[PDB]
Order: structure tokens, then C-alpha cells, then sequence
């Protein structure tokens, strides 16, 4: 429809569109109450007119008012103001899409459970569409998807899929050896996922028994392999191994590079060596959007490697943790859902308003990674992150809908609970995601413009911080950024011009956070709020060494400190894409930081 | 505060309190927008006055209106009208508490994540209170609890707790044998949960290593035991075994009686025999509130047995699945949180308005079961069920807060995600439960009156159906109820006076449902809606035999049909507690059923 103002799809940092929200909220509530009054309209109201004027009613209503007044006080005292544009530079949390908030409230009035079509048939159809929409976002042909409570529970379901998938070859031999005839025990534990599926889908009257001898029985859980994850992974993955059964001991950290993306060379070493040891890879986890750095792993090279190892009879499952950057793929899809060629990206992004300045914003290495998500088997995608959908809304997407039969217990499912890890779920959550996917198409005409604004605002902050020098009473403090953002997270540190004590930078940056957080002061009066993370050698290795040395520290001071405290800003605000609007909040950030540093040292 | 009208704590079956809802909704939204405008009030609105009058804005707003209009159409076409009182007699779904709906919407405007205190400190304190409130509901002293996305995910976390708990004895010997010195391998796999906890809490500088050798490593998952569940259990438990690692093969169905409650004698047989086989019980699952019958298992006798077997060195973990009836315990607690003596129940329930007619409504056998929930280790409680809190809100409660350290990864937790199975969670979900727990105390002064009304309305329907005879063209059809409700679910069947074909009753009852559902007709025009369930011998055994024979069928016709189709009504409406209000909807149900049966046969 030509052009779409994102400035109307949010309530606003200063409640600029608060009447629009309130008016559409009331219009929707009024439509639900009309539905209610006109279901069995011959029935007269059970709550009488005199009951609603009684003292019993007034005392109950006044008590509700007192409880809601206490919720209001606590929420307006101890809550964080990330709705503001150029003052919040911290965690992956900004404003949520008004269409989604309006739709959750509307559907919550029906209280539908999506575990069963019978409970809410309309919210259930919406969830199936949302999964078919998640598949077409990931270019998965004949794929599927479902909303998960959170992204940690979706990462778990991924391991559930793979755990049960690698267990199927061995089980097939134990129930219908005919399917896996002439196959070495090790050729079974290195069978491609497509073949395992094609075989199972062939044995119609045997799928149940093959699955009864699968990992669902509890056997072969240590034999299916070792889960390979980036070392800078999320604890959801550690927890996933513990719960699924493989155990934390069958998790191997794959080292990351100085851009904090998995070292594909090192992955090759780990995989090839474990295969010489005849131990399989249950699977490798690729991360698009790192928890602390916004780093996009080279899914392109992870999948390229898989192909090269298949010639040597080694296959691994690939699950993409795109909890953060999954919605980010929309910046690469046209209105016909085709991946835009890179040579045309900058031109298409000017035609659609994704980016306001015609320059490179996305590296071909991140483009190539986002593209190869279609060759992976499963993806964790979190609407409650860069989908700007309200919590709790996570998501999983599978490359082949048939895969759901490896998790299946017993067309739109009539019992989604028999195709998912969780049980009872809100259909309001589905209406929230469907509304957002329908106001904002999962392409360059909708979510692309929103993610583009997040990225362009991250780049303006990056360029602002890379020239920031202060002056705190004969103490010049310079700001230094960690790496060029692969998405929209800009990490940064503060340093005294001539302090070669990393423990002193790690204390400067800890003190900047302390002031830029609830730790010190009232959060309703903080002029700049940011996030903090420690990069410790136990988990990050010497991946930050290049950075620490660039700032003038030694490899011994690094091993002495044991870590670097980095400040993190996931720029999810969609208001700082315009350099002009950023240049208003620029002096407001510098002035705030000066005072903050001036309180730290005096 | 004397007396509390529940008729003001709901929007209404005919939107009687829709202005109150809308007015408190707008008052709350207005309080949030004021908070937003007055955080950094020196900042001028980024969305300009002219932007909000532009055609770009109007076209975007009109598209949002069109999407929300499509959600409205689909939701008002294919949704179920359970808000009505005496016309919906089906699944555990009625109206949700207005205080909770108002509070979710208010807190959703802050979009707080409860996985971390830093994200929303106010919603996080509310969740800790809600868990301390769940513990005092279950009389757990020094206990704790947390909100789970759903009850299936809470049942999983229970198995996570027990799986890791039984694994601790063996692991203790492998890291600090000193703690479990002089203990047989089998005395370790039959150690009481308190001792395992007291031992682990003693080895301060070793807990991490003991846990690293626990089931979290992936070892000893088949050695920890067999999970014992009622045969009429929920598939969440089957799924839980598959995911946790023990596997579906280590799940033993314990047979139920003709009241569809676990046969404690049969449990004794299974437990004692498996102990002679030297195979441990990972744990036994007790169910308060059955999925299809509303049956309360004798936790009293399950725990009594545990004590008796401990003399023979056999201990089992007990997890209570009170997803449905957990909130039901409030009907037994005084304003000082003491369990009311049974001899006084009827008198206290008249003093508090829990029951309007002074008669027995709760059997001493259900009282005794609800009381012994305090001796169990963990309980699944679903606010999104009989807590009348909106979906998705489930819950877990642990008898000892220290138990969280067996699941712990790394005062109010500063990272609840390291004490729970899930990750990112809505703080709005917490504000919804906290609001309900604060308007309705978890005792006889709040939730007791609501659950009492649900139960008294279930009893009036039970007594109505037990004398219901029709007349469909020389075909007299009589209604027969399954069992006396243990909570608020009344199961029932329809039968032709002289049809001894159970397959014909199972078709009569299937046809009654077909008409009383979305299967046949428009659901906005259904005058009576009910639920259906098949009781098959594979899962229910000969537990329905007494019932089928009472209706005049033979033990051969039972084995021929293989099942009985039962109609189910979980009376969660709080409006039918008054016989006078029920007697209005009584003729409206009989008239509807007559027509329904008259369509089936002609
Ligand atoms: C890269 C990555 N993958 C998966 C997940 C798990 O997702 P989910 O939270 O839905 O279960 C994550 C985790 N992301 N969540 C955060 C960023 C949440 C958070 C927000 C604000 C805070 O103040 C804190 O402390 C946490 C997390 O780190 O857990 C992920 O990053
Ligand atoms: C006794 C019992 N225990 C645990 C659970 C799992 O709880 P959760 O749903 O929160 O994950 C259940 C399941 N209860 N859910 C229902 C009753 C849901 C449902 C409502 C309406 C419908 O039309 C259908 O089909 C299902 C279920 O049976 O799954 C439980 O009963």
C-alpha cells in the first residue's frame, strides 16, 4: 500500500497515540460485550440492577479498586522506562506493537485455550497461520511452526525433535529392519533427517511402534550424540540438555571468533575428531542474534560444512537460535517472499523505506547466514523480542511439517497439544502475533521497515560512541565499541586514557552501569539507562583478547582480570533511524554520561 | 470485611458489569500513560502533531482497523459462549476474574519479563508473593512456588525435581561419600527427600559438584525408578517422562476404583512388588481434580502408605496434580490459614457464604485428601483453571524452598530463570494472579466462596439430571449420572429405557454432543453446550463396569463395545449456586435437550 507509518503502530514514548489506543481498545471491548449480550438474547441478566447498586457490590468494587491501586503504585514506582527513544540503551525491550496489545486484550475476553480447536476455533486457525507464516519467513517449503511460551522452551522442543530423530534409525532396525537394511550402526547415527523422515512416513502401520522404541522410551539417549553449541550460548541450551536427558556432559562448547561468531574452522575440528572417535553430533546450534553481542553465526558456513562432511558419512542436525534475530529475516524478503539479491538490497531498502540513508547496513556475511536458515531443520523465533509482540510469546519453526510426527502423541491440528511440548496455551497470544503479522507483513513492506529502523538507529549510536571523549576533573575518559554490530546490539566500554589496569576499566564500566540502573537512584529519574555483561575467559575464552589489546591492555592483564565488563545496548527503539531525531538525543546522552562519570570520580 | 459479592468481580454473562470493566480499564491505561509522559518530562513528543494528521498515519491506522476488524469477525463467528450461566455445561472454562483481566492489560503496557528482577522489579516481587501464597495455600511451611506457563510444564518441572532428587544420593557417594556413608545402594534409592536435602544443604562447597554428577549429567536416569501415575492420568505425564529422560517405558499405570480414584490397595501391590524386585519408585502422582471426572485421589492414603512402607525401607516422592482442584483447597482454610475441622466445615461455610444450604457438600474423604497435600513434595496448580485467572497461567509449589537448588542453574531470586524450567515469562501474568489472590484471599473469605458456588451449582445440576426423563416419539430417554462429584465435574449419560446395546448408548451420547457442540450448527445459536469423553478399557480398565451394569448392560456388552461415551460438565459458573437462579435455567435446559433428542431420532 505504498508506505506505512510505524509511528502510528505504537502508543508512543510520550503517549502520543494514547487516545487511538484507548479508543480502539474500547471499540473492541464493546464488540465482545455485544457478542455476549446477543448469545441467547432471551436470557435476562442474572446480575440484577439492584445488585449493582447494593453495598455488598460497592464494598467489593472498592476493594478491587484498592488492589488495582496497589498494583498501580508498585508498577509506577519500580518499573523501567524503555518506552523512551534516546534515553534507554540496554536490554532487548522497547515498546510493543499496539495492534498486538489491542488484540491480546480483545481475545483475552474470550479466554480461549489453543491446545484444542474446540476451545477456541478462531484463535486456533490463527496459530496455524502464524506457523505457516513462520515457515515462509524461514523459506521452509512444506514447513510448519507453532507459538511457544518462551524461546527457552522452544530450544528445548528443538532438542526434543533432534533427540527423537537420531533415535529413529536405531529404532527402525529394531521394529522394521527392512527400512534401514544394509546400514552400519554408524551409518544409522549419521543418516540425514530427510531420509529418516521419508523412511518413517513410508512405514504407515509401524510409525507408532518405531516411535515407541525411539528416545521417547528412554533408551539410546547417550548414544544419539553430543549437542554442539557456541560457547557464548544461552543457559536455555544447558538446561535443555539436562531436561531432555542427553545431560549437560554431552554438551560441547564450540569456540567463537573475535567477532564472537562460532569459529567454523574450530567446529570442523570438533566434529571431524568426534567422528574419528565414532561419537555422533546429535546436532549443532547456530545463533542468529547473540544474547550479549547481537552476533549472527555463519549458518551459511555451518551448512556448507555439513554438506562437505556428508561425503565422509557425517551428518548433523542444525537448529537455529534466532530468538533475537529471527524476525530480522523479513528485511531480506520481497512482497513475493523471495530473498532479495544482495546487489539489490540497498536499492530495494530505499524503495521501501527500510533504510533512510543509501549505504551498506547489512554485510553479505550476515545476508548469507540469514539465507541458509532455510536449509536448517528447526529455528527458535521469539515474537516477544524483535517481533515487538508482548510477552509471553516465543516460537518454533520446522522445515518439514512431517517432523511433528516424531513428537506427536495421540489440516489444522484438532489437538495442537499433541504436536507441541507445552499444553494449555492462550489463543490471545496467537491473536497478538497474527495481528502483528497482518498489520506488518513478514517482508520489506512491514517488519523490514521496523527492523531496518532498529538497525539504522543502532548504527547512529555506534558512530556516536566511537568519537565520545569526556573530561572529568583532569581525567579524560574515552568510549570504545566492541565490534561492528551484526544486527542491532552495540556493545561498548569506557576507559581512562592512560589506565592500563583492566580491573579498573571493569570497575569504571561497572560503576557507569550502577548509576545507569536501578542499582543507584530512582529509575523514574535516570537520564540514561544501559545494560552490563562480564566476558569471562571460562565462557568467552580469548575471544575478547583482540579487543582488550586494542584498548592498550596486555595478554597478562587480561589473564589477571580474568574478564572484561562490557556495556550493552540492543537498540530496539524505532525512533532513532533518522539522524535528525538522533541528533536531538545525542547531546542529552553526552550530558547525562558526563554527570554520571562526574559522580563516579568525585 | 463481612461479605464479598462475586457478582461484581466478573464482567457478566450479559455484560452487566461492562461499564465497570471499561471504566477501570481506561482509568488504569490513563495511569500508565501518565507514568510514561512524566518519565523524562523535558523530552518533547517525537511523534509530531502533523504526523498524527498525515495520510501516511491515517492509511496505517485504517489498515490496523481492518486487521482488528478481521480478528473481531473470526472471533465473533467461531468462538464458544461459556460466559452464560445455565446453558454451558462442558469443559473447565467459564468467565475469568475481572480484577485479573484488568491487571494483565495494565501490566502488559510495561511488557515486563519476570525472568530477571532488572526487567520488572514490581511484577517480580508479585511472583514471589504468589509462590509464597501458593505454599500457604498448600500449608507448606518454609515452602515456595512459581507461575508456570501451563500445568503440563509444571508437571514436567515436578519430574525434573524428583528425577534430580533421587539421583542425588548416588551422586553424593560419588563426590562426598562421607554424607551417605554406611548406606546400601538401595538405601540410597529409598532415602527420604528431607534427608537428601538436609545432606546437600550441609555440603556447602560441594553442592555444585554433587549436582554435576546428578541426573543433570544424563547418568542414572533408568536407575532412579519408575514413575507411578493413575491410569486416568493426563498425557502431560506421558509427555513428561519422554522429555525428562526416564522414558515412557518407565511409567506404570496404577488402576483406579469405580469412583475413578487411584486404588490405594493396588498401588500398595505395585509398589511393594517393584521393591521386592529392587526397582525404586521415582515417585507417585496423586490427582486432585481428574481431567474427565473431577475425582480427588486419596492423598491421605497415598501418604499414609508411604509412612508404612518407610518402615520396610521404601520411600516414594509424591507430586500432587491439582491443576484443576488446587485452588479448591481454599474452601478449607480459615482467615488465619488453619485447616477448618470437618465437624465445623458446614458451620463455617454458612458463616462465610461459601454454601447457601447447610448440608454436607464435601466428603471427609476429600477433606482428608486435600489436607495431606501438605505432606507431599510438590503440587501442580493451574490459576487458569479454578483460580479463574486468564490463560496462560499455571503454577508449581514446593514443600521446601531449598529444593530449588536441585534445579538451580547459575530473598527474591534476581534470576528466577535459574530456579525454573522455563525462561522469559510475562510479569503481567504475575500481576493477574496477584490481583486475584488479593481481591479474593486464598481462604473461606475469598476463593472459598467462589469454589463453594461452583460446587453447589454442580450439585444442583447433579440432582437435576438424576430425575431427567424425556419422551421422543414412543422413545423414553432417561439421564443417568456417573458418580457423585468429588469436586465440581458432573459426568452423565443418556439411555433409551430398554436398549441393552451399549454401542447404541455410546451413539446416543455421541449424537447429543454432536448437536450440543460446534460439530452440528452455529455455536452462537446453541441452546445447550456440553463436552464428551470415551472411557475405553485400555485406559480406564473395568473401572466403569459397575456404572455400565447399573444402567442394565452386561459384562459382555461392555467388552463388546470396548468403551462408554460419557458427557462431562465441569460446572465452573458461579451463578447457579442459588436453587432459585438454577430453577430458571432448569426448564431452559430440559426444553433444549428435548428438541436436541427430537432432532436426533426424527
Ligand atoms: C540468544 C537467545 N536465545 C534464546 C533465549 C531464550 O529465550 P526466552 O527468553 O524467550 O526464553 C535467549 C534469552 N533471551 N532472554 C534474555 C535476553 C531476557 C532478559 C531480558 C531483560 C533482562 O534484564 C534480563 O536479565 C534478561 C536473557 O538473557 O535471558 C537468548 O538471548
Ligand atoms: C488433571 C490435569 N492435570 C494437568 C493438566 C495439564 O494442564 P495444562 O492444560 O495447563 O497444561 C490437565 C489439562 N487440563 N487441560 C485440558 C482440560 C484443557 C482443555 C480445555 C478445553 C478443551 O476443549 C480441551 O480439549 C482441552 C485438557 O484436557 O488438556 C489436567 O486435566
Amino acid at each position: 500500500k505504498g508506505e506505512m507509518n510505524l509511528n502510528a503502530l505504537f502508543i508512543g514514548d510520550k503517549a502520543e497515540n494514547g487516545q487511538l489506543y484507548k479508543d480502539l481498545l474500547i471499540d473492541l471491548v464493546d464488540e465482545h460485550l455485544g457478542w455476549r449480550q446477543n448469545y441467547m438474547p432471551q436470557d435476562m441478566p442474572v446480575i440484577s440492577s439492584q445488585e449493582r447498586t447494593s453495598k455488598s457490590y460497592e464494598k467489593t468494587v472498592n476493594h478491587m479498586k484498592d488492589v488495582l491501586n496497589e498494583i498501580s503504585s508498585r508498577m509506577r514506582t519500580h518499573s523501567v522506562p524503555w518506552h523512551t527513544a534516546g534515553r534507554y540503551w540496554g536490554h532487548m525491550n522497547s515498546e510493543t506493537l499496539m495492534p498486538s496489545l489491542l488484540a491480546y486484550n480483545f481475545a483475552m475476553l474470550w479466554n480461549g485455550n489453543n491446545v484444542a480447536y474446540e476451545s477456541s476455533p478462531a484463535t486456533s486457525q490463527m496459530e496455524e497461520e502464524v506457523g505457516h507464516e513462520f515457515a515462509h519467513l524461514m523459506s521452509y517449503k512444506n514447513g510448519w511452526g507453532h507459538i511457544v511460551a518462551d524461546g527457552s522452551l522452544a530450544n528445548l522442543e528443538g532438542l526434543w525433535y533432534a533427540r527423537n530423530i537420531k533415535s529413529l534409525p536405531f529404532a527402525m532396525k529394531e521394529v522394521k529392519p527392512e527400512l534401514v537394511a544394509g546400514k552400519s550402526d554408524w551409518e544409522l547415527l549419521n543418516m540425514p533427517t530427510k531420509e529418516i523422515m521419508d523412511l518413517l512416513e513410508s512405514a504407515e502401520d509401524e510409525i507408532d511402534e518405531i516411535k515407541a522404541h525411539s528416545a521417547r522410551s528412554g533408551k539410546h539417549l547417550q548414544a544419539i550424540g553430543k549437542w554442539l553449541v557456541p560457547q557464548t550460548k544461552h543457559y536455555s541450551w544447558l538446561k535443555a540438555a539436562d531436561i531432555i536427558g542427553i545431560g549437560l556432559d554431552q554438551v560441547i562448547p564450540v569456540p567463537v571468533d573475535h567477532n564472537y561468531r562460532m569459529d567454523i574452522n574450530e567446529l570442523e575440528k570438533i566434529v571431524r575428531g568426534l567422528a574419528e572417535e565414532q561419537i555422533p553430533v546429535l546436532g549443532v546450534v547456530g545463533v542468529v542474534g547473540s544474547t550479549e553481542e547481537g552476533a549472527v553465526d555463519s549458518i551459511d558456513k555451518i551448512i556448507a560444512l555439513r554438506d562437505e562432511l556428508m561425503k565422509d558419512g557425517i551428518y548433523y542436525y542444525v537448529h537455529v537460535d534466532a530468538a533475537y534475530g529471527g524476525y530480522g529475516r523479513a528485511i531480506f524478503l520481497d512482497e513475493d517472499n523471495n530473498f532479495i539479491p544482495y546487489e539489490d538490497l540497498q536499492d530495494v531498502h530505499e524503495e521501501y523505506g527500510v533504510f533512510k540513508e543509501k549505504k551498506e547496513h547489512i554485510s553479505r556475511e550476515v545476508y548469507d547466514a540469514y539465507k541458509a536458515i532455510e536449509l536448517a531443520e528447526s529455528v527458535t523465533i521469539d515474537p516477544h523480542k524483535m517481533g515487538y509482540i508482548p510477552y509471553s510469546a516465543g516460537g518454533i519453526v520446522i522445515q518439514d511439517i512431517r517432523m511433528r510426527d516424531v513428537i506427536s502423541y495421540f489440516d489444522i491440528p484438532a489437538l495442537l497439544g499433541a504436536y507441541i511440548l507445552e499444553g494449555s496455551k492462550a489463543g490471545a497470544t496467537a491473536a497478538s502475533v497474527w495481528a502483528a503479522h497482518h498489520v506488518l507483513p513478514l517482508n520489506v513492506a512491514g517488519y523490514g521497515k521496523l527492523i531496518g529502523a532498529s538497525i539504522e538507529g543502532s548504527h547512529h549510536f555506534y558512530n556516536f560512541l566511537n568519537d565520545l571523549t569526556f573530561k572529568v576533573g583532569d581525567k579524560e575518559i574515552e568510549v570504545h565499541t566492541l565490534t561492528h554490530p551484526d544486527f542491532n546490539m552495540v556493545d561498548y566500554v569506557f576507559k581512562e586514557k592512560g589506565n592500563d589496569d583492566l580491573v579498573a576499566m571493569n570497575k569504571l564500566n561497572h560503576d557507569v552501569y550502577d548509576y545507569a540502573s536501578y542499582v543507584k537512584g530512582n529509575i523514574y529519574n535516570n537520564e540514561f539507562i544501559t545494560s552490563h555483561t562480564d566476558f569471562a575467559i571460562p565462557d568467552y575464552g580469548n575471544s575478547p583478547l583482540k579487543f582488550v589489546n586494542s584498548l592498550g591492555f596486555s595478554d597478562e592483564e587480561w589473564n589477571r582480570a580474568g574478564k572484561v565488563t562490557v556495556l550493552r545496548a540492543a537498540v530496539m527503539t524505532p525512533y532513532m533511524n533518522d539522524k535528525e531525531e538522533f541528533d536531538v538525543y545525542a547531546p542529552k546522552i553526552q550530558a547525562a554520561l558526563q554527570e554520571k562519570l562526574e559522580q563516579i570520580y568525585d
